[PDB]
This record gives structure tokens, sequence and C-alpha cells, in this order.
């Protein structure tokens, strides 16, 4: 079903990857309670997510996605970091396991700074942290996240995204804009799984400042 390819640190892919990652973290509201507190990641490996189901179903709603956005599919390279990054990399972004919430609406989230992401990894606000050392700031424990192929086609900008168990008509998602009395950095909605391919794995840990 699933395939993981290592990238190697000195290929062109990788670094590309990793320069992602490292220039998109930011200072968060939360003053590192979620996600812990660093300014940079120590990349342990990057790994391609090979599945050929996984890939059908993207490439074909790809195809769809363009055909209705005046041949647009507008892909973009986004993070997602979860506690169920085997199942994503098995079964693929499902919209069934969410849900209208006080925090979140029902569709597949996605983060432009991975630091964002990282502040999901062990779960909502970060779970109880690393299960080892019940941490979340641990700098220790390898983390885990994805960073994705997400086709966004036509994109609906709003202030608030928890009222949305779709995009809105003519459009293919949602984008969670920041705002003074709103979210500090942009979320990105699907409500489709067959429009975002997990493609990279990255096993990193955060660094403690000096
Ligand atoms: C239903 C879940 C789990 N989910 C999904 N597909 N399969 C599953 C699972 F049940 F298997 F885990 C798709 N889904 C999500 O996308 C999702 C939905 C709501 C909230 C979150 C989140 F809060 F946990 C989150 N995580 N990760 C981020 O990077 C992120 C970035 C910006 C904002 C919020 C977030 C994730
Ligand atoms: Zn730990």
């Amino acid at each position: 079903m699933t395939i993981l390819l290592d990238l190697a640190p000195e290929d062109k892919e990788y670094q590309s990857v990793e320069e992602e990652m490292q220039s998109t973290i930011r200072e968060h509201r939360d003053g590192g309670n979620a996600g812990g507190i660093f300014n940079r990641y120590n990349v342990i490996r990057i790994q391609k997510v090979v599945n050929k189901k996984l890939r059908e179903r993207f490439c074909h709603r790809q195809k769809e996605v363009s055909e209705e956005n005046h041949n647009h599919h507008n892909e973009r390279m986004l993070f997602h970091g979860s506690p169920f990054i085997n199942a994503i990399i098995h079964k693929g972004f499902d919209e069934r396991h969410a849900y209208i919430g006080g925090m979140f609406g029902a569709g597949i989230y996605f983060a432009e700074n991975s630091s964002k992401s990282n502040q999901y990894v062990y779960g909502i606000g970060g779970g109880t942290g690393c299960p080892t050392h019940k941490d979340r700031s641990c700098y220790i424990c390898h983390r885990q996240m994805l960073f994705c192929r997400v086709t966004l086609g036509k994109s609906f900008l709003q202030f608030s995204t928890i009222k949305m168990a779709h995009a809105p008509p003519g459009h293919h998602s949602v984008i969670g804009r920041p705002s003074v009395n709103g979210l500090a950095y942009a979320e990105y909605v699907i409500y489709r799984g067959e429009q975002a391919y997990p493609e990279y794995l990255i096993t990193y840990q955060i660094m403690k400042p000096e």
C-alpha cells in the first residue's frame, strides 16, 4: 500500500523541504505551550511517501478542480501535524473524522507555517506532549510532520472557519485569514481528502535556544 523513499541530505529536494520548514517558524500566541519553545528544528530525515491508490485519487480530483477553475488547480505545498501520520499516509486525509465545533469546522486543516503544524503533532493544544516524557516542549523525542501537495482550486478568504462543512459555491478551499481579532496565522482548509497528497514525511526535533 505505502512505500517511504529516503531523500539524501545533499539532494536539492531535501534542501528545499528543510528550508521551507525552517523559514516558516513563527512565535505563537501561547508562548510555546502547545508546540514547545524553539526558533529552529534539527531535521533527522525526510521521506517521500509513495501510495498508488492515494496518488490516483489525488490526480483524478486535481484534473476535476482545474477543469472547474479555468485550468488552474492552484496546488500549494502546506504543512500538516498529526498524531495519526500512519493512518494518513496509508488512507489519506479524511474529512469524515472532522466536525463543527468551537475551534474548527468540518474540514482537513493545513498550515503554511511549520511551527503552527508542530502545535498538533501530539494532538490539539499539543495534547500531553511526547509519550515518553509527557513534555510538549521535548527536545529529545523525534517528531514527525507532513509537507503536502494541496489542491486549492479557487480559495475563499474568510475570518472564521468553524461553520464550514464544505467550500462556498464555485470554490474548492477556504482560507482562514490572519486578523487582529482573529487568527494569528493563516489556516488552509479542504473538505475532500482527495485534494491533498501527503508528499513528504519529515522527522525532526525542535531545538532548545542557546
Ligand atoms: C479530522 C482531522 C483528523 N484527520 C484528518 N484526516 N484523517 C484524520 C484522522 F482522523 F485520521 F486523524 C483531517 N483532520 C484535520 O485536518 C484536522 C481537522 C481539524 C483540526 C485539525 C488540527 F487542529 F488538529 C490541526 N492539525 N494539524 C495541522 O497541521 C493544523 C493546521 C492548522 C490548523 C489546525 C491543524 C486537523
Ligand atoms: Zn520526550
